[PDB]
């Protein structure tokens, strides 16, 4: 079962009311819940502007406390597509730059429902291109890895395929990332109501992101699609047991397995999708913060 | 399915044969599938004598490279409750060393069939509290916390539990820990054989162990059946989902969490069990040694 931590905070009406709210409104809801965190002192943090192919691209640049030279992070935000933001992931961005001792790259890729599929995909790929052939602006001789969770995951995931014989990345992190459609998996019938993101929450995502069915089809919303994921990065898939994505999560770890690309896989227990962005309220977080960073920590470093 | 690699590896013979050969032929092959595993250099390494309750217990004592002080890992080996020992573990408890950061003193219990339950209990728990008690000879202010795998874990999740009231231990690492008798699991079921440890092996570790089937009810045997689990220390338990003792470790995952311990229970998927000690050859037992490590690290110094 649930954790039961989990269990008081959903019954004392933890949620983000997506779907019964204005887009505004529940941008303002995750805000609030995601800024609880603490934010941990790191070196120095800066704003960029990362010239796009489609757009003049946001990025939130965070530096360990840690000398160089270093291996850099690029950090793709969840939300659906949706929601989310530099602002509102500032706290685990934080997080994770402490526990990878490495430069963390947390792009402002362009929302829907304002910009739709794929524009996301592609601020997200410009943004992997240009960290990467500009290392030496952060000191980065020890390469670049690529992470998100919930969406950011999927464009993470996305990204790395894109990158095929264009980039070594020297890693992926996928945190319990959407990886295509789904209305079969057991993970999506069982949890479809009362843990945290439901399938009314994924339809209605995807109501504001894509622009017609065809676009479920496309590997840079479904990368389970795609028709090779030989030669990927290394990956860590990392999935919540009560959560409709978890089934999902796995397949394309997976898959990725049999295609031969190294893949670690762990399923966080008890817990709920998303619970890396309320670490402080559900300390599994924590532990998965934690795993990234080590895991980063022996790709970079030895 | 499993990771193609131990698939593979299954498939090439990778096989201790505890049905079938002497208990001096399957300690002696343990010890060499062990020792193919990388001892990574730590700080000092020495050899100690534990003054226990019925017996002098053999202890190594591993410090970090890193300057003190320190916490405190009391580690104890797998095997059944009949192979494995210290010069087994050495590569592992110095992988975890170096991952913690803390001064990991690995237990050399007794073992079965010479003598039974409870001997591997009393010396895990005397150990535990010798090393609770003289902490100036560890430089090791920061506490004491206790892990295990197979066995190991079980002994671990005992200790923990005939240390209430007695010992402020700060933290228990149970590794695909058995917890009891469990005829009935779908895991133990599905994974009865073909996935290195087989339900004919837990059979006969049991009969070396075991006494009569009364110690089957026993909770120094099976925890998950201890009246009261509440005020025991937090708890990282980690499964594989190759392994037949997956149900029940993630069911005393449960119960803890029930009686109000904080659990992190993750399940690292595509695995079998025993990965950690194997992990020059099954990468994700690399990843959990980070994880292990890092929540140590947190744990302990801050």
């Amino acid at each position: 079962p649930l954790d039961p931590r989990i269990k008081e905070l959903l019954e004392s009406g933890f949620i983000v009311p997506i779907g019964k709210a204005s887009v505004d409104e529940v941008r303002k809801i995750f805000r609030q819940l995601a800024s609880a965190a603490p934010k941990v002192e790191v070196g120095k943090v800066e704003d960029i502007k990362i010239p796009g192919s489609e757009a003049n691209i946001n990025a939130r640049v965070y530096l360990p406390k840690a000398n160089g030279p270093y291996g850099v992070l690029i950090y793709l935000h969840g939300g659906g597509f949706v929601i989310g933001d530099v602002e509102s992931y500032d706290p685990l961005c934080r997080a994770i730059t402490n526990a990878c001792n490495c430069v963390v790259v947390s792009v402002d890729y362009r929302l829907a429902p304002e910009y739709k599929f794929p524009s996301a995909v592609i601020d997200s790929f410009d943004a992997t291109n240009w960290v990467y052939n500009n290392l030496d602006k952060f000191d980065g001789k020890m390469g670049v890895a690529i992470a998100g969770d919930s969406a950011g995951g999927n464009l993470a995931a996305v990204v790395a395929l894109l990158s095929k014989g264009k980039l070594n990345l020297k890693y992926q992190i996928l945190i319990y990332p959407a990886v295509g459609f789904d209305s079969v998996s057991r993970s999506m019938i069982e949890y479809s109501d009362g843990f945290f993101l439901t399938r009314e929450h994924i339809e209605w995502f995807g109501s504001q992101y894509l622009r017609s069915p065809a676009d479920l089809l496309d590997f840079r919303f479904s990368p389970i699609l795609a028709q090779d994921l030989s030669g990927l990065p290394p990956a860590l898939i990392i999935t919540a047991e009560y959560d409709p994505l978890r089934d999902q999560g796995e397949a394309y770890a997976n898959r990725l397995l049999q295609a031969g690309v190294p893949v670690t896989s762990v399923r966080f227990n008890n817990v709920i999708h998303g619970f890396l962005s309320f670490f402080p309220l559900i300390e599994q977080g924590r532990d998965a913060i934690s795993l990234i960073g080590s895991v980063l920590r022996r790709t970079f470093y030895d």
